[PDB]
């Protein structure tokens, strides 16, 4: 139980009181997908800023908003993506893959130049998965 | 207990909403906002890419109240739409009515969205869906219409309106 390589320094170090780690069940590993999630937002943040960050700021958040066109999403993890129905008709839903791939209304959303980031950074965390085999206490955790 | 042509997801939702056991005409009128409901849903679907409508209709409350806070836009606990157009800043109200032809507007908070049994749309509501809107619209009302007339529930449904 330490931080990843493919975790960024600041994200884990943010991350630390933001849930109360220990108390939780696969409370390590529950931190790193939470840290997967801050990541991609971030990741997706990068056009210009279109879109502002509010997980883990400074209580019933989005992850982001989108400055220009008015719109709040969350970002979720699933196994099967074909069976999808919405969460909430407010913050919309933007689910991936542990693959990396992303849902049908995910990919109408964001730019190719997004989604390549995103599966670029999910294949290399799930490469740290498979390297101490945390498949099933990751699977559990997206239940 | 659930009509076939409602969604599973959209009937559960609906049981925790209003106290249906307590009405006359309690299950009818379940039905009835789940097809409002289910209508806010198949508007919906429509993009820009981003997601052109938000619906409020059912969600949590304190999200409704944090949208509206970025969005600057208040609508009263009592009276609050059902989904909001994020292209043009406009909300809207799925409203079924017998009477679509004399309709006059139910606020001016909000527009109408209405609605025949028959799926027919109400002029102004014409004038805002898309054709690939209403289809699904009044293909959905077909359907619901039928599962009326086979329990031979007419009546009631007028009525509740």
């Amino acid at each position: 139980t330490d931080r990843p390589d493919h975790i960024d320094s600041r994200v884990w170090e943010l991350s630390e009181t933001q849930e109360d780690w220990i108390t939780q069940v696969h409370g390590h590993v529950r931190r790193v997908v939470e840290c997967w999630k801050y990541t991609i937002c971030c990741l997706i943040s990068n056009m210009h800023p279109q879109y502002d960050v509010f997980k883990w700021q400074d209580r019933d958040t989005p992850d982001l908003y989108d400055n220009e066109r008015a719109v709040a999403y969350k970002v979720l993890l699933v196994s099967d993506l074909s069976d999808h129905s919405p969460t909430s008709g407010i913050y919309h839903d933007l689910a991936f893959n542990l693959e990396g791939e992303a849902e049908e209304s995910c990919a109408l959303v964001l730019r190719g130049s997004q989604l390549q980031d995103i599966k670029g950074f999910l294949c290399r965390a799930l490469e740290w998965v498979v390297s101490n085999n945390l498949t099933q206490e990751v699977v559990e955790t997206i239940s």
